[PDB]
DNA sequence: CCAGAACATCATGTTCTG
DNA sequence: CCAGAACATGATGTTCTG
């Protein structure tokens, strides 16, 4: 098996340049195309795992960027 | 005038406390649903009009600290 | 005016299609 | 295999109903 570089769930494949799970793949594509602006309610360092990833879009988006996801 | 939980514009006195509509229904569903809420932070999230949706654990906790019940 | 239900929209995740 | 669209669903918020 292989892990999502963003949320540590089971990766489904290489998406947007990075190993990710399906949910993170479509989250990113949705985050980079739409207007959302996200606000972190903690300290910009929220725990993004399978359980908590939808708590903080802001921190999930940032982790997406830091892993190097991009549309091409 | 301001929701004690999220500082959004309150609507009336709900469950003991001046809160907004969204907080009223969140609180009732919280208590009467008993979901496993988990904070992604340190159990001290900021809860305002936007951030209240981020962390229902902290939101439900702040409701309690405000005095909401029944 | 307020509680509870009903409705409407959000946000997310799986599945399908190209 | 991967991207983009379509579908499915549970959480949130507003409106109606008692
Ligand atoms: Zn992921
Ligand atoms: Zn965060
Ligand atoms: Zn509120
Ligand atoms: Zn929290």
């Amino acid at each position: 098996p292989k892990l999502c570089l963003v949320c540590s769930d089971e990766a489904s494949g290489c998406h947007y340049g990075v190993l990710t799970c399906g949910s993170c793949k479509v989250f990113f594509k949705r985050a980079v195309e739409g207007q959302h602006n996200y606000l972190c309610a903690g300290r910009n360092d929220c725990i993004i795992d399978k359980i908590r990833r939808k708590n903080c879009p802001a921190c999930r988006y940032r982790k997406c960027l830091q892993a190097g996801m991009n549309l091409e």
